[PDB]
């Protein structure tokens, strides 16, 4: 019988690998994914939302920048409980979506990154007490997973002892938050999620490219420059606004077409 | 102090024993039951909905067909916890409602069937992977309880080894789902709930009447024909659509009268 | 340029000619019709609603009883203005729907699409003025009628109000009587009158609309032996509905969410 | 046939003549009036709202201060068109409500003031360009009607040439707005509606009592002090906030009771 | 990792120490507090609501009468879990609010009373089975905490064996409910919350002042008359209606200004 | 007294002249503009919506491509009636917004076009439903330069430009309405919506197929659309659906966690 109370926030990194796909992918998301999703998890998900990503910044490609959006669930139970595999109605999820997101080509293909977190950030490392009145945030959400055969403790150490200090040093960076990915849920390859706030694109660039040149290149690096990880495979990211109109449990009133 | 996290889906089988009662019963449900209900359980029920039943099919009477609707709650806690018996405001629930539903007459009445289930089906026995795009479903929801002094294991065996195979054999039947009733909650007499999908009434009839003639009549049978159980006492049912507008936690905006 | 302020209530009489069609028709209505409709007229329709019909009563067939629902719009402008024919996105409205509703017979003769325009308020209040909702639940029998070809409209009117209505007023089982004249100038609808006639329940309806109405003289233009003396689904349609619907679509619709 | 496009804002001044009545009156308003109202005018009213009145200030009684609320409609057509007298369902409006509001006593009662206006203010006389960011407003809405046999032109002149200048002189007064009442609609006795903003009660008092002592007492005065008009008969008023949660066409989800 | 399922109803007693503050405080609550709050706890709070308090009755000051409102949350988890201290965006909560509520004097200064309860009343002591149809309720919600060095068991005994019987004796009192405050959550000084229903203000007065004169004055009393406790410090209260339009999770559509 | 029933659809072409401005402009729109707007016109506007623009396509700059969104109102009355100038509460609309949109730095006009609520001309793709697939909806407005006969401009548009659209299978729809110049003296004359399947289709037709066009004598640039970007032409490409249907959807400026 028993089901465990397991309150979590999940993030899905939705890419769009080509502008010609964007209409079609966006359609599927707002016309199909939403109702199909709510139809299943309404009773045990307290918040379902999409945060469309800002235009990819210079060198965003190197950070596995998701060119469509972040998809964000708040669960009361583990969606990976085997018992939850059974659904009266199943979702309509064509191959094409995987093409559009870049999981498949038509190029090598790219994993589907679905990270589970506690509902609250584990580490507040810069900008505690910042209110919304303090101004609009360029919120750079980035997840990372250390390559195979790299001790996780060492990766952690690198992240917090070498990377974060650079963020703290930069006045252009207004906030730093981190949570450890719950690997015990769906075997997601990622280890950490961070959100790193700037004022704008230029701030992001200055810090995440230029300030990060100062970093020692680690021996396990999969690219020459920070983040030293394979785009879309061991790192994904998006820059998003403070607010989304796509708070789907409250806001969705059907797929009403423009006139 | 402590309250157990106990996520469940419940079903109430609401009959209407006479067309002359229908206006009055429907009024009570939508004018009174909804606000009275929400007023009590809003904070610990994630979904409250009514699925009005399709017109009773031929020989539906023999299946304890609920001629008004299904009432459907999703609980986060056991509503039968004794501590939940205390309410500031109590509901308005007159005798007349029980007359209308057939719990009372005006020479014997019919029990109130209130079945608690896990939030997800335990057994998927036909039609896995069916999406909503596959077409409109005549969803025949049926619950059953084996008569007194009938070994539950034998009843189970009969159901899955004799009844279900007939459902699987019939191309007219698109889906079969089952959960065991949680008897430990409110001593509901029912043992199983199934949902059995057809394309329409004629499909339902063909299978649930005609194909079921082939069944051996068991020694505990309370009627000659399948389902071999006492209508409204050891079997209730309803046929409903895939969709209801009465998703009460989202949709209810008062008892607005037509003009 | 100019567009006329033309506030109206319309009614569409949606039949379902067979129980095997009901799932499919209902699907189309709630999954497709709603979004397609709102997508077009949201800015100039103040209220869009469906009132599902109660189970067809005995001899309801003779009154063109719509076995699915009433569809109800409140317009700010005439939807039949020619300029409103142009739509960026068009609706998905397959033949099959017409089969299901009974406009087409599929593969004798089908049944017209009855789409009646009215003023937003009833023109005639003939019984039960001042009745509140506290007075109890209503079996609301909405019925529209059109007098056959070559029947003087004035005479039809006279018959309706001087012969039919008095029977309704005589019956204690009948709690309310309302009528409006159909706006024929809008979409050439064949109907002339819409009435709503309230009872307590089905039995009341039957007693009055069948039994009390036997007393009526059969008029010379009658298209059937018994009241309403008009061709089912062609010169008369009807539905019995509740006081309340959850399908108030402009407020309530949150997508086609499926049961679990 | 034809119906005139007649876009108007109306105000009803709802008093509560005794604290013992307040529960009962408030109940009727939110439990009964709202649904009954929407049930009638949903299709031709674009906004229906209640603005509960702040606690009656010192000497508010002399201004016909409505101790319950303002009721506010936005019409597309004249509700006094005779054709609109016909309604399928009628409202439940007991005598008691009139007692509670003070239309009836137990030694003389008070008229029901229902004033129709254009949807936009006709005169902006102080504080043009004030935004909501400029701070919270004590919004003193007051309507007045000159006694019988008082030339309307003279009344107008008095109002704008003697009264208003005092408002403009007072720094405590942040805003002044006025519209002429549409007398042609429902024969309302009132001639003008003004809204006069302060920072708070004390500001209101300073200006509307103390500064107004300087006013010449006119020969038609029905009381010694400004506003020189018979409370609740030739003057009503309320002080309200910038925002109400009772925006009934959007917000109402039934009469849900506290737990 | 693990987070405890901890379903609770909390109450905050919001005072307004001066009518000149009321506009400003009300503004902050509805313009700022709501969005700031929802922005944080939407996923783990099932109901967030304000119940504005009726006008302070005679001698209400002696009961720590909250002159603005009750603030009411329903939690799924303890908000005092240390891990919940971390928020991406923090709330805007100026000093001024504390002045307005009376926590600071800008007069002696008064604690912020934030009481956690089970979601259901622990004791039903009068009026069980009362429905909303039985009439409108003057709901007097009162919380109390016994002064320092007063045995809690004795306080309890006094409350239930001496105070409550007076409530039961009075036909003017329609309902009595009580829950023990969860002291283990946020060290709230209060021990009990009761709701005590009347028909109106006069009923309240008759019982809570006049009938309560009959009470023996205990040796620990901090004032001469019942409730024998220090206003706003060891007792707070409010009288509220059965219904509020400020059911914020459902109803809030922005801070829309009147016209 | 009397107010004229004047049902109209308006479009505002909201640019964002720099990515560094985008956070700030977007904030103002969703945090401030919405409530300020609804607070004023709720009773006489039936639909208020934002359609965020797709990423600017190649050579979009030449079409006055609005890099933030389209803003879309449906009015029951003329918002330019002088009597509607009076508001209890006024909007917060700082200079900075005009900088961000590009009205202020040469500087670019504020394009606010009023239309009938229904398209006047349906020139390709009549009867297309939403089931026919997702649309790249290229909304473009144009105004002929000063001293250019309007009749000739019209003729050019419908007899030379549109036929190229009709010829292209990549173009699924063509719609046009004449701008109501009598309302707010908007400089634009026409609004068209022109549908494609995607960006590449748009480009193929609106750049490559349009090379075939004779360059008119009044042209303000060498290539189609032959009009001054952001001044005599603005445009946006948008989706069939927006979540920002503000009268229904807005529940406050709730921040991500
Ligand atoms: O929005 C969603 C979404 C999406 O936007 C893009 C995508 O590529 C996959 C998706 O899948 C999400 C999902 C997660 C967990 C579930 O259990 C589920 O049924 C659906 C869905 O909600
Ligand atoms: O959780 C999952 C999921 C889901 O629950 C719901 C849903 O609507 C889509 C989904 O899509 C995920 C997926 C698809 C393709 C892949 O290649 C892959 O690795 C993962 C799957 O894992
Ligand atoms: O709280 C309750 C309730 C309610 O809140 C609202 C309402 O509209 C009906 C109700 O009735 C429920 C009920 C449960 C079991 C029974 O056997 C029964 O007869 C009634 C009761 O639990
Ligand atoms: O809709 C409802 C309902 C109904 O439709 C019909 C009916 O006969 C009883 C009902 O009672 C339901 C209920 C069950 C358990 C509870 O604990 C409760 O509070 C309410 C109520 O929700
Ligand atoms: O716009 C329309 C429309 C729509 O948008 C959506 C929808 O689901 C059905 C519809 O049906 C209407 C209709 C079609 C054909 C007729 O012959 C007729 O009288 C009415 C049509 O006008
Ligand atoms: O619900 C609706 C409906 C329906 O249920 C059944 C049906 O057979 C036709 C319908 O058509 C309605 C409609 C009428 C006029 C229009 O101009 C329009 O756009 C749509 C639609 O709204
Ligand atoms: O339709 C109306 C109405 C209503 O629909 C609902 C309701 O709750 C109250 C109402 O009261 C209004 C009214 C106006 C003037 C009066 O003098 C009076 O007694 C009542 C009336 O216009
Ligand atoms: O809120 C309302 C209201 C009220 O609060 C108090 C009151 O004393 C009368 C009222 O009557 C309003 C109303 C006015 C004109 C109408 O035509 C109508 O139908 C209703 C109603 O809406
Ligand atoms: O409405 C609210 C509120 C209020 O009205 C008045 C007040 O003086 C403080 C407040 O604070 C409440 C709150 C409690 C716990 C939290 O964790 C939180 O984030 C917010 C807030 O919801
Ligand atoms: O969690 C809390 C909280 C919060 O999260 C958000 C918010 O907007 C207000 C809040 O108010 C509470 C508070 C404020 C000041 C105090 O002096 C005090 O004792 C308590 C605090 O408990
Ligand atoms: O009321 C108005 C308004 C508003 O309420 C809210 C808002 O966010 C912007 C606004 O802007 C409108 C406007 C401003 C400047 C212009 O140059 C122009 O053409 C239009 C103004 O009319
Ligand atoms: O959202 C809107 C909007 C906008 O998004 C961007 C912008 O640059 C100006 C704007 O102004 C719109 C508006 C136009 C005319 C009015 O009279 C009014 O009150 C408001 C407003 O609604
Ligand atoms: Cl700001
Ligand atoms: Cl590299
Ligand atoms: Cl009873
Ligand atoms: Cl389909
Ligand atoms: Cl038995
Ligand atoms: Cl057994
Ligand atoms: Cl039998
Ligand atoms: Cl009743
Ligand atoms: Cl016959
Ligand atoms: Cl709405
Ligand atoms: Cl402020
Ligand atoms: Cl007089
Ligand atoms: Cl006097
Ligand atoms: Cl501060
Ligand atoms: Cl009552
Ligand atoms: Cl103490
Ligand atoms: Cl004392
Ligand atoms: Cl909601
Ligand atoms: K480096």
């Amino acid at each position: 019988a028993d089901f465990k109370f397991e309150p979590m926030r999940s993030l899905i990194y939705v890419d769009c690998v080509s502008e010609d796909y964007r209409p079609k992918l966006q359609r599927w998301i707002y016309k199909v994914a939403i109702p199909d999703s709510i139809s299943q998890f309404e009773p045990y998900v307290t918040k379902y939302a999409f945060y469309p990503s800002f235009p990819i910044p210079p060198q965003g490609d190197r950070f596995g920048y998701a060119r469509m959006q972040l998809t964000e669930h708040h669960w009361l139970v583990s969606d990976l409980d085997p018992r939850l595999e059974i659904k009266a109605i199943a979702e309509t999820f064509p191959m094409d979506v995987l093409v559009w997101q870049g999981q498949i080509p038509a190029a090598e293909g790219n994993p589907f990154i679905f990270a589970f977190l506690p509902m609250w950030w584990e580490k507040d490392l810069k900008g505690k007490g910042r209110t919304i009145e303090d101004g609009a945030n360029y919120r750079f959400n980035m997840t990372i997973g250390f390559p195979e055969g790299v001790d996780k403790a060492e990766g952690e150490k690198w992240l917090f002892e070498k990377v974060v200090p650079i963020l703290q040093a930069a006045p252009e960076c207004t906030r730093v938050l981190a949570s450890a990915v719950k690997k015990d849920i769906n075997g997601c390859v990622m280890d950490w999620v961070l959100e790193i706030w700037f004022e704008n694109q230029s701030g992001w660039y200055k810090v995440m490219v230029d300030d990060m040149k100062a970093l020692e290149k680690p021996s396990w690096a999969q690219q020459d420059a920070f983040p030293f990880l394979k785009p879309y495979h061991n790192v994904c990211s998006a820059a998003v606004a403070d607010y989304t109109p796509s708070n789907n449990l409250a806001n969705y009133r059907g797929y009403i077409t423009m006139r």
